[PDB]
């Protein structure tokens, strides 16, 4: 069958970090549910673009699991997914089911909110760097996307393509990730 | 004062395309009008990412004069601006004012269709070149961005920071461009 995507979208989050991968795993033939973490209310993102999710998180939890949880960046989009209570559930029964977990810009510190993936090498936006190693829980890397395991990081909206390509190659393989690569006229 | 740009969104245009030129414009300062072709309803836009518009067109284009008309790609939201009588009214005003226009990968077919720009140099995305060159009317270029005089072109997802950066070095300067680029990490 195919692939199952949870892009989960709350307020103040990064708009180019949030539709690159939804648009890139699409393409991918990945079915993606964008879920508003508040509701099934339109979603102010950081720069003010306006998405309407296609669920809320509170529905869209019920139809799991997810071959991937997707967590996009933007400081105060990362702070509501990091104070949510659902968004910690989701994360560890991901965790615990070896379901990967991918996380872009500041969104990798809602992984330290919740205690999720400890040990793990990580990268993060270069701003959020403080935040993500409060503790030395993770291990710091400044490669553009990280990797290590089920715990798959980026660092920002211009590496929001690699991010998208390493999520649909994990999921769908090398050759998929080629396949819708081409198009889109990258480097 | 800040520059205005209009940025015409229609049913089926890429949301790539559309959000990373919004938003890269955005950080530059520039005061950005999401405007929906149809009206001021939500836009399902190529790979289902629904986007609510800031006004329609229809209000928008009675709040002129913009520092740049920007035309997103998407074959069909690409279309759907070609055949709309209100982006003609628009383009063509733009144009006689000696103002920007921007348009990227099947965007600039729009030009076409409303006799924008004759004699420049473009570029489109690769798959919409043979539609951009009928008749001849303009020279085809496949650099990544293209701009010539006031006619401003690009390929793609994957070109669209480069196109969005281009927009913001045109409207307010090399120094507020590069300012805007550093956080964005990208290569
Ligand atoms: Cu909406």
């Amino acid at each position: 069958a195919s692939k199952r995507a949870l892009v989960i979208l709350a307020k103040g989050a990064e708009e180019m970090d949030t539709v690159i991968p939804v648009d890139v795993m699409r393409r991918a033939g990945i079915k993606v549910t964008v879920a508003g973490l508040a509701g099934k209310d339109p979603v102010q993102c950081s720069r003010d673009v306006v998405i309407c999710p296609d669920a809320s998180l509170e529905d869209a939890k019920k139809e799991g699991p997810y071959d991937v949880v997707v967590l996009p960046g933007g400081n105060l989009g990362a702070q509501n997914l990091s104070e949510s209570a659902a968004v910690k559930e989701i994360l560890k029964e991901q965790e615990n089911r070896k379901g990967l977990i991918a996380a872009i810009c500041a969104g990798p510190t809602a992984l330290l909110a919740h205690e999720i993936g400890f040990g793990s090498k990580v990268t993060t936006h270069p701003l959020a760097k403080d935040k993500m190693m409060n503790g030395g829980h993770y291990t710091y890397s400044e490669n553009r996307v990280e990797k290590d395991g089920l715990i798959l990081t980026s660092r920002g909206p211009g590496t929001s393509f690699e991010f998208a390509l390493a999520i649909v190659e994990a999921l769908n393989g090398k050759e998929v990730a080629a396949q819708v690569k081409a198009p889109l006229v990258l480097k």
